[PDB]
C-alpha cells in the first residue's frame, strides 16, 4: 500500500457553428479519459505516471479518431525537483497556460500540439523544480530537452533536437509572473525553405487570479517555429494574448478574452505578394455555469477580426466568426 | 460525494460461420468498456454523462478499430424531464429495442449507425420525460433533434437536419404498446438521386415480457432513409420483426426471430430491371445459457431466406445461411 | 457480490537508438492499460475475462496506432481445467515465455504477433490444466485450436486452421522444464509459393530460477511459419535463445541475452543466390533498476550480429546495433 491511482475524464457534448459568410454548423462531441499515478518509493522519494487519451465522437464509427495527449512517467525527489519522461506539454507552455484559460478558443496562434515544443510534443525530458531548490518560496522553474522528430510525419510537424526553460514567480497577493524560451534545430526536412536551420521562441506572462478576478496577459515572438495554414513557417511572429474573467459564487463566469498573431517576412505565393500579415486576430466572449465540480454548462462567441485580403486567400485561414455551446460531465 | 460513477463492459469471444454457398469463418471477438456518469446537483437536479468505446480484437494488431458508440451528457430535472446532447441512440430506435432483442442478428433491417436517427448518431439534442410530466403512469415519451452531418462522410452515412420522436405505454401487467415517427432533410449530396429531398419513416411496436415469456413484434415503413448494400437508399421500406423467447429457471433461454424489409419502387441497376424486392428477410433461431448475471454463453443460426435473384446480385445483398458461438464476461 | 474487477497497466516512457550504419533516434513512448474480471458462478465454477489495450503515445496526435492485445473469456473449473476463447498468446508461446524476460529485446526470432500460434493471435479456444488433473503436482499443460484468418489481412499475418500444445513440469527446487508443438494448416494465399501446405513448430525449454538468479534455453524448429522480413516465408528454421539474470537486493538487475534464428533451404532472390543464412542473431546486454514494485528504469544494448551479406541486402535486414534506455510507471 505505497500507491495511489486516480481516473479522471469527461464527456463532452458540444457543438460549433461558423456564422459569417461561409457558414457552416458541425457536432464536436469528445471523450477523454486519464489516469494519474503516484507510488511512494522512500520518504525522500515519489515515482509517477500519467496517461490521457481523448476519443472523437465527432465522425461515424468507421473514422473517429482517438489520440494520446499524454503519456509520461517520472521520478519526484522533494527540493531536489522532478524528472519525467515521454510526451507531455512543452516547458515554454509554462508561459501560455495563464492566457488559455478561454472557453472554446485560447491558444490558437502560436501554440500547436506537435511544433517543437509550443505545446503537447513527443519525446520530451522534462526537469521540474517549485520554490528553487527551497531557497525562493513561490520561483519555479522547468527545464526541458526534445530529441528530433524527423521521418514519419509532415514537414509542418517536424522537429530537430531542441531545448526549451520557463520560469514562473509567485507572489503572494495573486500576481504571478511567467517567461520562458525555446532553441531547436529545424530538421533537414524543414531547411530546404532556406529560411534558416534554427527554430526559436520566447515568451512572458503575467496573471492576477484573486478575489474572484482573474486576468492574465501575455507577449512572445517566435522564429521559424510557428506554421501558417499553408504550411509554411512563419519567420518572425509576434503574439500578444489577454484575458478577463470573473467567478460569481453561485456558479456563472463570464470570460473576454483577446488573441493576435503578426506574421513578419512572410514568403510570397500566389495572390499574395508582400511579407506582413495577421495569422490570428479575435476576440472570444464567453461564459461558464458551473453546477458543481463534476458538471457544467458554456457557450461563446467568436469575433473573427481578419479581413479577405491578399494573404487569407493565398495561405486559405479562415476568416469568419464562430459560436459554440455545450456541456459537460466531468469526473 | 453526491456523484455515482458506474464501470460497465464485456469480453466477448464470438465466432461466426457462412454455412452456405460462399462459405466462411471469421472470430468476431471485441471487448467494450463504458462509463455512466450521475452527479446529484440538487434536490431538483442531476446531471449526467455517458460514455461506451468498443474496441475490435478481431483484426490483426494495426489494424482493429475502436469505436466511441455512445458520448453524451445531459441534465434530468424530476418529472420535467431530462435533456441531453451528443452521439446517441436516435428516439425512433425505442420502436425497436422491443425487437432487438436476439441473440446474434436483430435490427439489420431498417435500422444502420449513423443512418439518420434509426440507430446509434452524431449530433443528437434528445429530451425524454417518463410518465407523461407525472400525468400519466408508465407513458414515456423521447423528442429529438439532429443537425446536419453533410460533408466529412460517405453519402450513405449523412443525413440534412431532422428530427425524430417516440412514445412507449407500458401496462402493469407486463404489456407495452409503442410508436414513433422521423422527419429530415436529406444532404445536397444525397438528393442528386433523384429520389426526393426529404427521409421519413414511422414504427409501430408491442411487447410481451411476463411469466418466462418474452414475445415482441414490431411493423414500419421508411422512405429514402434505408441505405441498401449498393449504398443507393430504398425509395419506400416496410419492415416486420418479430421475436418470441423463454427463460428457463435452469439458465437456458431459447429465441426466435423473424426479420423482413420489403424494398418498393427500387432504382435499376445492373442486372436488377425493375423495382421490388426483399432487402432482408431471415429467422434466427439461437438459444443462450446464463451461468450468472457476470457470465454466459450462447448460440444461434440464421435460415436467410433470401433467394439468389437479379436484385442480390446487382446490389451484393448475402443471401446465404450463417451461424454464430460465443462466450461473455460481463460486468 | 461474488465478482472481482482488476485494472493493471503502465506507462512507459522509453527512447531507442540505432547506432550504426543508418542511424537513428526514436521515441517510443507507450501506454498500456488492462482488465481481469473473475465470476464465481458457484463452488465448482469459475468465469472470467480478459482485456489488454495498448496505446502509442509516439506518433503525432493525428496518427498513433492503439492495439488491442488481448481479449477473452473464459470459464475455470477447479483441476477439470480451464477454457478461454478469443485474442491470446499462443499456446507454444509457453514454451518461449521463459526466455523472453529481456529489458527491451526478446522473443523477435521465431514469435511473431499474428503469426499462427506464436505469439498473441486472433480466434484462439485454449484448454489449460494445471497439476494434470490434480494427479501431478507442477505439471501443466495447454491444448488450443485456431480457426482460419484467410482474407482481410496480408499473406504474412494469416493461416489457416491449426492447433498448438505446450506442457511443463516444474520442481520444487527451481528447475522448470517445457516443450510444446503445433500444426496448421496454410492460408490458399500462402500456398501459391509452392513451399507447401502445412506449417509447423515444436520448441523446448528450461529455466533456473531461485536465490535472486534467473536462467533459461529454449530450442526450436519451425517449417513454412516464420516470416522474413521479405514476406517470404522460411521453409525450415531453428531458433536458439538463452538468458541469464541477476537480481541483487539493492534493486538493480543485470541482464544478459542471446537470440539466434538460421534459415535454412531459403529461396533465391536478388543478390541472394543459395539457401542458407541467419535471419535473427543479437546479444542483449541490459539492466533494470527496480525503485519497488511500481516503479522501475532501465537500459540495454542489442550488439546485432548478422553481417552485411547476399541475404540481407536481398531480404532488406537490418544489420545494425540498437540501444534503448526507459523509465516506467506500473499497477
Amino acid at each position: 500500500n505505497g500507491n495511489k491511482l486516480d481516473f479522471y475524464g469527461k464527456m463532452v457534448g458540444e457543438h460549433v457553428w461558423t456564422t459569417n459568410g461561409d457558414t457552416s454548423s458541425d457536432d464536436t462531441t469528445y471523450a477523454r479519459i486519464g489516469l494519474k499515478g503516484e507510488t511512494q518509493i522512500n520518504d525522500q522519494l515519489i515515482g509517477y505516471g500519467q496517461w490521457e487519451y481523448n476519443m472523437d465522437a465527432s465522425n461515424v464509427e468507421g473514422s473517429q479518431t482517438t489520440k494520446t495527449r499524454l503519456a509520461f512517467a517520472g521520478l519526484k525527489a522533494g527540493e531536489y525537483g522532478s524528472f519525467d519522461y515521454g510526451r507531455n506539454y512543452g516547458a515554454i507552455y509554462d508561459v501560455e497556460s495563464a492566457t488559455d484559460m478561454l472557453v472554446e478558443w485560447g491558444g490558437d496562434g502560436w501554440n500547436y500540439t506537435d511544433n517543437f515544443m509550443t505545446g503537447r510534443t513527443n519525446g520530451v525530458a522534462t526537469y521540474r523544480n517549485s520554490d528553487f531548490f527551497g531557497l525562493v518560496d513561490g520561483l519555479s522553474f522547468a527545464l526541458q530537452y526534445q530529441g528530433k522528430n524527423d521521418h514519419d510525419r509532415s514537414i509542418r510537424k517536424q522537429n530537430g533536437d531542441g531545448f526549451s526553460t520557463a520560469a514562473t514567480y509567485a507572489f503572494d497577493n495573486g500576481i504571478a509572473l511567467s517567461a520562458g524560451y525555446a532553441n531547436s534545430n529545424r530538421s533537414v526536412d524543414q531547411k530546404r525553405d532556406g529560411n534558416g536551420d534554427k527554430a526559436e521562441a520566447w515568451a512572458t506572462s503575467a496573471k492576477y487570479d484573486a478575489n474572484n478576478i482573474y486576468a492574465a496577459v501575455m507577449y512572445s515572438q517566435t522564429y521559424n517555429m510557428t506554421p501558417e495554414e499553408d504550411d509554411h513557417f512563419a519567420g518572425k511572429t509576434q503574439n500578444f494574448e489577454a484575458v478577463v474573467q470573473y467567478q460569481f459564487d453561485f456558479g456563472l463566469r463570464p470570460s473576454l478574452g483577446y488573441v493576435q498573431t503578426k506574421g513578419k517576412n512572410l514568403q510570397a505565393r500566389g495572390g499574395f505578394g508582400g511579407g506582413d500579415a495577421d495569422l490570428v486576430k479575435y476576440v472570444e466572449l464567453g461564459t461558464w455555469y458551473y453546477f458543481n465540480k463534476n458538471m457544467n454548462v458554456y457557450a461563446a462567441y467568436k469575433f473573427n477580426q481578419l479581413d479577405d485580403n491578399a494573404y487569407t486567400r493565398a495561405a486559405g485561414v479562415a476568416t469568419d466568426d464562430q459560436a459554440a455551446v455545450g456541456i459537460v460531465y466531468q469526473f
